[PDB]
């Protein structure tokens, strides 16, 4: 497809993210953003991922800035709008996968509103996240986990200390439900394992009795 | 139902073959064998199992004699008239269950042929066994290797040693494309075993830094 040229960057990019180069990531991202945008326009379907994945770099961008101090505050403008941008895009479309995406884009947007020190506004993103993820996920999804942890950490940041506590309790809660059913998949998994190396035992021992029937048919 | 009175005893006889009691087995399967025909008729879905257990433990039971030979002659003869109306009621059936019913069907058939000298029909039988599996079970089906060795034998018996060998051979090769699979199956479930324990290390290292966060939060 004539986008080939653009999905490229967007692996470079990621790539640059699994390697800790942050700027060449975001210049990566932004380049895909600019292509897709120009082609597709501002809201178009074909530009959700990229415009999360620059949203989300310029986030990191501005955390690796940690007098510039009009730096970070610009990234994390931008930061912004790119990431509510991707929000809209996902949330548009109903289909789970999507929804879940609108709901990272929320993540995003919270945490770009934590770095601002704009508490309210990072409790009312990690709420809409939260709410997104409760209707699709497993109650027990380590997501869930995380974002009962980020708003926890907003809400301390705010001083709504007993809120601040309900949310980590939550989040324990996850995690330890979480830790139970990754046991029993390790009993189950152990026990097939050893079910298969038993049979294996058994048909290893069947073959040469076999073997000796054709030596003794042959022979007949 | 009113057929649980009957139920019981199809229970109470595949106990005795585990418990390896069997006229009691058989006992308990004539019984249940009885109560079903006079309820359903000769040919009824509802007497498919019955019959079959029935005549799989009369084989048993002329196997464990070996002047009393007109015993195990008349056990086999009952043996095959139950076995073969088993198969007409699994074989009238379209469902892979009760086609592999009537596939063991023909196998205890060939097993009632051959000890009674008869291998010809032994051959007959368990190409008939082999024939529906094949339709149904994949490749790598222990089944499968079960009935070429079955096959193998009885031709075996009837002096076609060249057929002997050929079918040996087969089954060689399923158990050997099974060992295969079983070694693949038992690498996954290791494999998912390891990373379940490793997310497990994972989230007990994160819960004390939350509980530390729900401390500070309280002292707030
Ligand atoms: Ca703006
Ligand atoms: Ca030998
Ligand atoms: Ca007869
Ligand atoms: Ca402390």
């Amino acid at each position: 497809d004539p986008d080939s040229e653009a999905k490229k960057l967007l692996g470079l990019g990621q790539k640059h993210l699994v390697m800790g180069d942050i700027p060449a990531a975001v210049n990566a991202f932004q380049e895909a953003a600019s292509l897709l945008g120009k082609k597709y326009g501002e809201t178009a379907n074909e530009c959700g991922e990229a415009f999360f994945f620059y949203g989300k770099s310029l986030l990191e961008l501005a955390r690796m800035e940690n007098e510039n101090e009009e730096e970070e505050i610009g990234n994390l403008e931008l930061a912004w709008d790119m990431l509510d941008l991707a929000k809209i895009i996902f949330k548009r479309q109903e289909t789970k996968e999507a929804q879940l995406y609108a709901a990272q884009a929320h993540l995003k947007l919270g945490e770009v509103s934590v770095e601002s020190e704009n508490y309210v506004q990072a409790v009312e993103e990690f709420q809409s996240c939260l709410n997104l993820q409760e209707q699709y996920l497993e109650a027990h999804d380590r997501l869930l986990a995380e974002t009962h942890y980020q708003l926890g950490l907003a809400y301390g940041y705010n001083s709504q200390y007993d809120e601040a506590v309900a949310q980590f309790s939550k989040s324990i809660e996850v995690i330890e439900n979480r830790m139970a059913v990754l046991n029993e998949q390790v009993k189950e998994a152990e026990g097939s394992s050893a079910e298969y190396k038993k049979e294996i035992e058994e048909l290893k021992e069947l073959l040469p009795e076999i073997r000796e029937k054709i030596e003794d048919a042959k022979e007949s």
